[PDB]
């Protein structure tokens, strides 16, 4: 059921209804020779949505509102970055162009002029130390530590018991680290514990790439990250 990278074109974008009002985005994106699916989050509050994360790139979010218009008919108000890089943050512009209040912490709006990505308007307060929690609308936005990178968030919905990892969680058909020049891989799988240790009850674990699953996911991501740095 959950759309798979070879079944995407690069350019459109797969809704999947995770729950009442929670649903997945799948887009698919070429990056250095390969072609990857990306996941993020559509989340209802009342009569508006919540957006986590952009489809990586402007053609991509535009598909993503026009497929929201048809399948949801729901505006989209709000849209969080997780992190700094163009997966995340890239279609900001897109977002912001059509209304959308576009958010990141403090540290990925600087990693992302830094880098020369799209910048989100408005500031996330609260998530500046490891283990810190804010509710969000519909939303808990929590700052596990560095691990993919040093800015990432992960999003729990407490609604649906869904729990979305960013590029920080691995799919499990994933076994080989996926580009770490932004890493910390000595802290990543102390971040992933703190996870393990703040959403317990999760459901689905919803990876940055890839295929859901549960918090297996989490052990695999740790055993992928350590076998990494091991050798
Ligand atoms: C192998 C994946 C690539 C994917 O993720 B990214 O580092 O946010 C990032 C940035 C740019 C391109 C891109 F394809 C990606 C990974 O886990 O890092
Ligand atoms: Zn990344
Ligand atoms: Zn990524």
């Amino acid at each position: 059921a959950y759309p798979t990278v070879s079944e995407i074109p690069v350019g459109e974008v797969r809704l999947y209804q995770i729950a009442d009002g929670v649903w997945s985005h799948i887009a698919t994106q070429s990056f250095d020779g390969a072609v990857y699916p990306s996941n993020g989050l559509i989340v209802r509050d009342g009569d508006e949505l919540l957006l986590i994360d952009t489809a990586w790139g402007a053609k991509n979010t535009a598909a993503l509102l026009a497929e929201i218009e048809k399948q949801i008919g729901l505006p989209v108000t709000r849209a969080v970055s997780t992190h700094f890089h163009d997966d995340r943050v890239g279609g900001v512009d897109v977002l912001r162009a059509a209304g959308v209040a576009t958010y990141a912490s403090p540290s990925t709006r600087r990693l992302a002029e830094v880098e020369g990505n799209e910048i989100p308007t408005h500031s996330l307060e609260g998530l500046s130390s490891s283990g810190d929690a804010v509710r969000f609308g519909p939303v808990e936005l929590f700052y596990p530590g560095a691990a993919h990178s040093t800015d990432n968030l992960v999003v729990y919905v407490p609604s649906a018991s869904v729990l979305y990892g960013g590029c920080a969680i691995y799919e499990l058909s994933r076994t080989s680290a996926g580009n770490v020049a932004d890493a910390d891989l000595a802290e990543w799988p102390t971040s992933i514990e703190r996870i393990q240790q703040h959403y317990p009850e999760a459901q689905f674990v919803i990876p940055g790439h890839g295929l859901p699953g549960g918090l297996d996911l989490l052990k695999h991501t740790t055993n992928v990250v350590k076998a990494h740095t091991n050798a």
